[PDB]
């Protein structure tokens, strides 16, 4: 007998993976070298082959699509597949017999033909139902102990068995028993994760193929565009995305207020557009886990206007400490304080800073989630994302209205001095070798934090003005364009007068409340306003 | 619609009538989602107490579209007493933080 251990008809592509294809090369490599090459070589050298296999990994991904494909791929006996705990049985001894029952005739075949017998395959699905650990596994009965004992018994005991292949695929493999995950028995192991940009793309066109065949698909799809957007989808959603704009095409053609009607003239004219596509990834799938996400949106909620100089020296500032973290050796660790009157958009510019930056890590610690949060918790959460942020190789942070961080208040004064501590010593420590760290600090009061003597630790401080000139008034309000040319004048008329000084957020907040009134008293009232509300230095 | 959140505060000497005027210019608004977030309901409580109060009301008039809230009596909510002054800090740092969140987007 000459017996092939591959089907003859296969091919890769066929499979339908997509993005593994470096986790299929090492699978392959380790589990059917043994037997691919030809006898007499491994017969001299005479190698033992590797038996169990588990794969691993979040929800929803290849690993029972892998499973299913590599049972296609060989030729051999059909496997015997085992859905989870459906070997349980409620009379005493019941389930060792299950369990024996499977590899008996494996037993068999090898005991007769000897080592030249075919395959069998035998799948362990949702195998942490069964192999939890005979230490931790609830007291009330043995049956789950005995049943681990007669599995670690039969797939290697005394007698040895080497023409068989189990897998396993789970969710939690922590827990399961280490006598079974040690070489000879389940050994390889690997993770199964979240496919990158190139992977979005393959799965993409592999959904996508059929209906261009037949030119279902409209041609101004773009589907880079559609990888670019798709940030985290794991393939289980890039399957329903795709499904769920097809339904959005087809339910055109159909009525169903009154008893339903379909037209056979546009079920011949069918197509699906790009809008379909648009409208899914808004109203009806999310993404679930995923890093990111950031509502960027609700931190800077009108953008930026650069209402004078200032604000292009300070973003120019921020790009410089940027770029001199990228690239240094002596100092891998910068601070940069920013601070100034209250009103003065001190988190727009910084989250601004942060966003134009490219680190793969951005993240901003707030203490808007934090409330209620005793003196203890601050403590946790400030740390968590501290160690994650050591974790990737650059990473910058954002730690804004640290005045409301410390539960500061005047009349004692009165503050948290744990908080305080940590904030302190998590400034000082140097990140893990070869990273490297920016924190970009927010505050609006200089003199308290330079009275507590935390000033110091900051490497360097920068100041954001308020509009100072009735010119620079005059043109963010052009720029606003809220006002006509004859309101304008009369403004400048009287205003030129004197300086002026007001921070934005409040010349946002005046002029939505100037024109709720009449159109002959808004601009008096306007002017009221600035006159009572604007007396400050 | 720049302006999603707007802020009064009614003032004025003892033995007034600020509670009515404020209680009838809410029942004016005719807005969907309408709630008083009094201090006598809760007689007793400590700090964490009322903190998850406060929270569970703000969560809650963040789901309607449009709301209106009435904080009546800080001076109460917050234990003040002149002689000190002693008072909780945790309330205040509460209120301090809910009145310069934006809501959801829209709302
Ligand atoms: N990498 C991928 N390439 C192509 N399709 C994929 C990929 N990952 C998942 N899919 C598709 O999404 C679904 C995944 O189902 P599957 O049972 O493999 O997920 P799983 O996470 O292994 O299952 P479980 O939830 O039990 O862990 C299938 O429709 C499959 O075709
Ligand atoms: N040039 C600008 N710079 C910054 N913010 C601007 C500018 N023009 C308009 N804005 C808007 O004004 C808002 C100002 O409010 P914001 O909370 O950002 O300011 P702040 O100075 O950090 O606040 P606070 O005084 O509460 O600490 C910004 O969120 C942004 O929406
Ligand atoms: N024009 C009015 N304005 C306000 N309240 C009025 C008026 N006419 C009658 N009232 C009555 O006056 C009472 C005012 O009591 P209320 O509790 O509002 O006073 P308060 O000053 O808020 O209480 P406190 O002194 O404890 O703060 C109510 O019963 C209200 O109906």
């Amino acid at each position: 007998n000459r017996q092939s251990i591959i089907n003859p008809d296969w091919n890769f592509e066929k499979m339908g993976i997509g993005g593994l294809d470096k986790e299929f090369s090492d699978i392959f490599r380790r589990a059917f070298a043994s037997r691919v090459f030809p006898p007499e070589i491994v017969e001299q050298m005479g190698c033992k082959h590797v038996k169990g296999i588990l794969l691993y990994g979040p929800p929803g991904c290849g690993k029972t699509l892998l499973a299913r494909q590599i049972g296609k791929m060989l030729n051999a006996r059909e496997p015997k597949v085992v859905n989870g705990p459906e070997i349980l049985n409620k009379y005493v001894g019941e389930s060792e017999a299950n369990i024996r029952k499977l590899f008996a005739d494996a037993e068999e075949e090898q005991r007769r033909l000897g080592a030249n017998s075919g395959l069998h395959i035998i799948i362990f699905d949702e195998i942490d139902a069964i192999c939890k650990q005979r230490g931790s596994m609830a007291g009330s009965t043995g049956v789950h102990d005995t049943v681990v004992n007669q599995l670690l018994s039969k797939i290697d005991g005394v007698e040895q068995l080497n023409n068989i292949l189990v897998i396993g695929m789970t969710n939690r493999p922590d827990l399961i028993d280490e006598a079974l995950l040690r070489p000879g028995r389940l050994e390889v192991k690997m993770e199964i994760g979240l496919p990158d940009e190139k992977g979005r793309l393959q799965i993409l066109h592999i959904h996508t193929a059929r209906m261009r065949g037949h030119q279902l698909l409209s041609a101004d799809v773009d589907i880079k565009e559609l990888a670019v957007e798709t940030k985290n989808f794991s393939g289980a959603e890039l399957e329903g995305l795709v499904r769920a704009a097809q339904s959005t095409a087809m339910n055109r053609h159909i009525k169903a207020s009154t008893k339903v009607e379909v037209d056979m003239e546009k079920a011949e004219s069918l197509q699906v557009t790009r809008g379909d596509f648009l409208a899914s990834l808004e109203n009806d799938i999310k993404p679930a886990f995923g890093t990111n996400q950031e509502d960027y949106a609700s931190y800077i909620m009108n953008g930026i206007i650069k209402w004078g100089d200032p604000v292009t020296r300070v973003l120019d500032d921020g790009e410089l400490l940027v770029q001199q973290t990228k690239n240094s050796d002596r100092t891998p660790l910068v601070s940069v304080l920013l601070e100034g009157p209250p009103h003065s958009g001190k988190t727009a510019l910084a989250a601004k800073i942060a966003e134009e930056s490219n680190f793969p890590f951005i993240k901003i610690c707030s203490p808007d989630k934090m409330i209620g949060f005793s003196e203890t918790a601050k403590c946790q959460a400030m740390k968590k994302i501290f160690d994650d942020a050591y974790k990737s190789q650059l990473s910058c942070v954002v730690v804004d209205d640290i005045e409301r961080l410390l539960d500061y208040v005047p009349i004692g004064p009165r503050f948290s001095n744990l908080v305080l501590q940590a904030l302190l010593v998590l400034l000082k420590k140097a990140p893990p070798q070869g990273r490297k760290l920016l924190i970009i600090g927010t505050t609006s009061r200089k003199d308290v934090l330079q009275e507590m003597e935390m000033l110091n630790a900051f490497s360097t401080t920068i100041h954001v003005p308020n509009i100072a000139t009735g010119e620079q008034l005059l043109e963010a309000l052009e720029l606003l364009g809220n006002f006509k040319d004859k309101e304008r004048t009369t403004i400048a008329q009287q205003v030129k007068g004197k300086k002026v000084w007001i921070g934005i957020k409040k010349l946002l907040m005046l002029i939505e409340m100037s024109l709720q009134m009449d159109p002959e008293y808004r601009v008096r009232k306007f002017l009221a306003l600035l006159r009572e509300e604007g007396a400050s230095p």
